[PDB]
């Protein structure tokens, strides 16, 4: 009670799927992100500062963003909010952090909506690039583009991942977007039957499926296509979680790529070393994640943006600084650029194909092999 505390205590805040069918994306973002405050409190790197992270539950569903939003800007009075998961929950978050003046960074979203909100400031890459990078390289190995169908989030998820296909083959023929496979399945349900009848019964069959899902639903529509005697090449976006997806099917999994926004969590590159330090001094019986991976990333990021203020670390220096970062270098192998015109820092897409117990990193030239 007589102890002088000189340490400025900076709030962070993040509304995301903490229980839920998807819960797994959240947990991992919210891990990844602790995991660096934990090891920039243990470095000092922010001296006289105390990290919190302020993170409220909204199971992926919009109706619970919104009022988790209105608690973190206005009673918590958070600095930012950050590493929330999900596009129909940022649709919702991201008026209120912008009528607060509060910076919306590293959402783990690849939403085209984030990316035209002068306050929405993005790391990873986003479902344009990594849909085009699936499509570019399933033509160059000689699936036509009228043979890639889609398995897609019946929300603005699913719409901004199928569109972003839908750009990328054509660029290849021209095509009518009612002649693309497109089966759906309803946000944190498993009830994708009915997507996988629409996709069985196009003309042609697809000989690949772009997955724009969670992993729960990609599972069962995965064990459910091998039932109906159905085995086209899997892709995976990001946001399905491929850690998840693998855990969920097994021997299943075996052969499914996947498009990551970080490099792979097993990777000698200097970040990644340091990723997994940080982790195992965190908290040694998590397993590591593509997720939680993107989370320390975003940590890394925001504090190296507020080690760099002079004065008041508020909303409107946290907006500056990470505007002022300019081109930099935190050990991921290539550099990530933001600034005042530019509020997405990597487009670097990371492909990964799905083993027996594992994934690795795949070259695209050898996609199909």
């Amino acid at each position: 009670d007589a102890t002088p505390v000189d340490a400025q205590l900076l709030k962070f805040g993040m509304s995301t799927a903490l229980s839920g069918p998807a819960a797994e994306l959240g947990i991992n973002m919210r891990h990844g992100i602790l995991a660096a405050f934990d090891e920039a409190k243990a470095k000092n790197h922010l001296p006289s500062k105390t990290l919190k992270l302020i993170a409220l539950d909204d199971g992926y569903e919009p109706a619970r963003t919104a009022p988790n939003m209105h608690r973190l800007t206005d009673e918590h009075e958070v600095l930012a909010v950050v590493g929330n998961v999900g596009t129909p929950t940022a649709i919702t978050a991201i008026p209120i952090a912008q009528q607060t003046k509060t910076p919306f960074f590293g959402a783990f979203t690849g939403a085209s909506a984030l990316r035209k909100v002068e306050f929405v400031i993005n790391y990873r890459a986003s479902y344009a690039e990594e849909t085009a990078a699936m499509v570019d390289a399933l033509v160059a190995k000689g699936i036509k583009p009228e043979e890639i169908g889609f398995f897609t989030q019946n929300d603005s998820y699913g719409d901004d991942g199928f569109f972003g296909g839908l750009a990328a083959i054509r660029r290849h023929q021209s095509v009518k977007v009612s002649s693309l496979p497109h089966g759906r399945y309803r946000r944190n349900t498993s009830q994708v039957e009915d997507g996988l009848a629409d996709l069985l019964m196009h003309q042609p069959l697809p000989k690949a499926v772009i997955m724009v899902g969670t992993y729960e639903p990609c599972s069962k529509l995965i064990r459910m296509a091998r039932m109906n005697n159905f085995n086209p090449q899997f892709l995976a976006v990001s946001f399905v979680g491929a850690d998840a997806l693998q855990r969920s099917l097994g021997d299943l999994a075996n052969g499914i790529v996947a498009t990551q926004v970080v490099p792979h969590f097993d990777s000698d590159l200097p970040l990644v070393r340091e990723y997994r330090d940080a982790m195992r001094d965190y908290d040694p019986e998590l397993p590591l994640s593509f997720v939680s991976l993107e989370g320390y990333i975003v940590g890394r990021i925001l504090v190296k943006a507020v080690t760099s203020i002079k004065g008041e670390i508020s909303r409107s220096s946290i907006a500056a600084a990470l505007e002022q970062l300019g081109q930099f270098d935190i050990g991921l192998g290539a550099p990530l650029t933001l600034g005042p015109n530019d509020h997405q820092a990597s487009s670097k897409v990371w492909p990964v194909l799905i083993g027996a117990d594992s994934s690795q990193s795949l070259a695209w030239e050898e996609l199909l092999s």
